[PDB]
């Protein structure tokens, strides 16, 4: 249906959170743009990229890696916006309390994760896989050093927390904002977990739009869409509700140039391929 603006997102958290966030976002866009807007869930990160490529999705909340992948597969698409935090984004490594492992204050301490059961997030996660693996490798830790000579891939930051919290895995890595959200608002999910390490900064999440929206929605639509997202205003109750779900005071401009380092890291780890 070409007259519906279809919103998507990488499934980086439990579906209940995603539904609430993206349905509220969609309703606000629909009011301001005077068009039908619908959030369309997907099963995994690959499905977000491929749904964008096939034009089943028009406007998608991507991670750094998955947004790079999507824009490579889908030429002439548009980087729309990000949060302030997405310019200086971080991961956390977490460990199960039962290990009695002390936190570290230097990257070389990641060697303490060798011979443990370790899970990443999605195979295509920036904060849950790509950057954690990069940092592990800098410490001399490779996937083959983990218990079983393999790592888990949980598919989402909430799922990583749940796996380490249950003792299915000893350790994992995830989005630092998600870790903090769970720690405060869902403390039972984090009862058996301790913060192990906070990573250096890198670029992450961003909105990506199709390049052809004008043909369906009229001249100037993409500009209007970008404007609506950038002008979301913490002082307005309905905007606040949306913005709080993104753990942000505002959205800001983002350009394709800024994802060069993620792309290069992706190439080095053979992760540009889905
Ligand atoms: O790509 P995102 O899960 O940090």
């Amino acid at each position: 249906n070409p007259k519906v603006l279809k919103v998507g997102a990488i499934p980086d958290q439990n579906q209940d959170v995603l539904d609430k966030r993206f349905n509220l976002f969609s309703k606000e866009l629909s009011k301001q743009l005077d068009v039908e807007v619908k959030y369309i869930p997907v099963i995994n990160y690959i499905a977000a990229v491929t749904g964008f490529r096939t034009k089943d999705l028009d406007l998608v909340w991507f991670g750094g890696l998955s947004g790079v992948q999507a824009r490579l597969q889908t030429p002439n698409s548009i980087v729309i916006a990000q949060r302030d935090i997405d310019k200086e984004f971080k991961s956390v490594f977490v460990v199960n309390k039962n290990l009695e492992l002390n936190s570290i204050s230097n990257i070389k301490g990641l060697k303490k994760l060798k011979n443990l059961r370790f899970t990443f997030g999605s195979e295509n996660s920036t904060s849950g896989r790509l950057m954690p693996e990069y940092f592990l490798n800098q410490a001399g830790v490779e996937i083959k050093h983990f218990k079983g000579k393999k790592a888990g891939f949980s598919g989402s930051h909430d799922a990583t927390i749940a796996l380490v919290n249950s003792g299915a895995f000893d350790a994992g890595a995830l989005n630092k904002q998600v870790w903090e959200n769970n720690l405060k608002n869902n403390p039972k999910r984090t009862s058996n977990l301790e913060l192990f390490w906070i990573t250096p900064e890198y670029v992450d999440y961003h909105w990506v739009a199709q390049g052809d929206l004008e043909n369906r929605f009229g001249e100037g639509f993409t500009k209007e869409l970008k404007s609506v997202i950038l002008n979301l205003d913490i002082k307005q109750k309905s905007h606040k509700q949306i913005l709080d779900m993104f753990n942000a005071k505002r959205f800001i401009k983002a350009e394709s140039k800024q994802y060069k380092n993620i792309e290069e890291i992706g190439r080095k780890l053979n992760k540009i391929r889905l």
